[PDB]
């Protein structure tokens, strides 16, 4: 196993990896910010390092700092956790470079997931279905882009391939729209990605955004735990998610699981990833893969006994999966509401000091968070302090837990999106099951 590993995050996904580390007998390296001394991982873990002041460019982004804090304290590998350079693969690169394990893919790996129009085609070389679109980049020609969007049939959309995550992207109705929107698309790509490289996809109008998790080592293995449904979110930032996706049978899960397993097998793909697809009239379709760990993984935990952090580590040490595909079996169901120090009108970060605390508990009970009382919420980062996450027998077990649970949470001196949970959890759409990616903007609506 690795001896020591450097956390290059911070919040509640670096106290998750700091507990597996523990777990696994690794000695932790946690590389903080001048404003994050009092993190609760901080506290908690075998060395300390301040890499830089607060914002996140001198901090969490500064990747000499990081592997410099790698090379002092003889780390042998760096977490790096969601968000931040997980998906870096400059940064991947230069951690193996420098002699360090990336917990990650080949930065190769990280490189074709992050081009777009790349994973597409090799996603649908590999035998896994994607959305119907332009299977290439667009050029300047407009009679030939006006062509392409008549074959696959309006409304379409154009996505940059440097983008996801719902960045980058616009909808085209008709061809009166088309050029202006692709000039558009590609100039915010070049302002935003520097890749001004865009293509074009039929616009799904109420899909499901259902997506697959996978895991893989260095011998050869590679498996599927289920699915998420991440349907609840406003602006691609997702609110509630879930696993299993209500509706998804035994059949389907089987269908697309396997076809995301074999891709695996064909690009060589190594440690955990996430393949994202639109699911709509019972069929799913890839729009991008994802390969850091995520921050809706415990949904996926909690139904298939796989501790995702734990294999991530075990895999980065040479070590084959913990379990065969035969082992993995669906049980139960989970839900996790994320919660956010937020302004429930604006929606924008409300940052502040934590001045009571209380955390939910009993059975399927999980609470996932860094914050404590007295705990002061820095404006420099994001929203998310915490994630609730209930299990139960089935989905209206985990829903009832998760109502009880919401009401045992204290977090008072800041704004939070408790109620707003509550609320969810009290929707009878959502109690139904099955809502598609417009229904909590819509329900906000109104
Ligand atoms: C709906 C949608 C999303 C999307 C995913 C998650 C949250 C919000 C939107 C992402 C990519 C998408 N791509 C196509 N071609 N069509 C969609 N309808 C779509």
């Amino acid at each position: 196993m690795l001896d020591k590993i450097v956390i290059a995050n911070r919040g509640e996904i670096a106290l998750r990896i700091l507990r597996a580390c523990k777990e696994l007998g690794i000695k932790t390296v946690a590389v903080h910010s001048s404003a994050d001394r009092d993190l609760k991982h901080v506290l908690l873990a075998d060395e300390t390092v301040c890499i830089g002041p607060a914002p996140s460019v001198k901090s969490y982004l500064n990747i000499p700092a990081i592997i410099s804090a790698a090379e002092i304290t003889g780390a042998v590998a760096i977490h790096p956790g969601y968000g931040f350079l997980s998906e870096n693969a400059n940064f991947a690169e230069q951690v193996e470079r420098s002699g360090f394990i990336f917990i990650g893919p080949k930065a190769e790996t990280i490189r074709l997931m992050g081009d777009k129009v790349s994973a597409i085609a090799a996603m649908k070389k590999a035998g896994v279905p994607c959305v119907p679109g332009s299977d290439g980049p667009l050029g300047d020609d407009m009679d030939k882009n006006r062509a392409i969007a008549k074959r696959i049939g309006y409304p379409v959309i154009i996505k940059a391939s440097g983008g996801g995550g719902g960045r980058g992207m616009r909808v085209v109705r008709g061809d009166a729209e088309l050029a202006q929107s692709i000039s558009m698309t590609r100039a915010e790509a070049k302002a935003a990605f520097s890749n001004d490289m865009v293509y074009m996809e039929k616009y799904l109008e109420n899909p499901r955004h259902v997506e697959i998790q996978v895991l893989a080592d260095g011998q050869g293995n590679a498996i599927y735990l289920a699915e998420r449904d991440c349907s609840m979110q406003r602006r691609h930032q997702k609110v509630v998610e879930e696993a299993p996706a209500p509706g998804i049978t035994p059949e389907l899960r089987r269908y697309i699981g396997e076809r995301c397993a074999k891709a695996c097998v064909d690009i060589g793909y190594r440690g955990a990833g996430t393949f994202e697809f639109l699911f709509e009239n019972g069929e799913f379709y890839f729009i991008e893969m994802n390969t850091r760990i995520q921050v809706e993984h415990p949904v996926t935990e909690m139904i298939t006994g796989v501790d995702l952090i734990k294999e991530q580590l075990r895999i980065a040490a040479g070590q084959p999966l913990s379990i065969k595909q035969e082992e993995v079996h669906v049980r139960g169901h989970a839900v996790e509401c994320r919660i956010n120090a937020e302004d429930p009108n604006t929606f924008l970060p409300s940052p502040g000091k934590i001045t009571r605390f209380h955390a939910p508990g009993g059975f399927g009970v999980r609470w996932e968070s860094h914050i404590y009382a007295g705990y002061t919420v820095p404006p420099y980062y994001d929203s998310m302090i915490g994630k609730l996450i209930c299990y139960g027998e089935n989905r209206d077990v985990a829903i009832a837990r998760m109502k009880n649970a919401l009401q045992e949470l204290i977090i008072d001196g800041i704004k939070t999106n408790v109620d707003l949970q509550i609320r969810i959890m009290n929707d009878e759409n959502f109690q139904h099951g099955g809502t598609n990616i417009h229904y909590l903007e819509k329900k906000l609506g109104l």
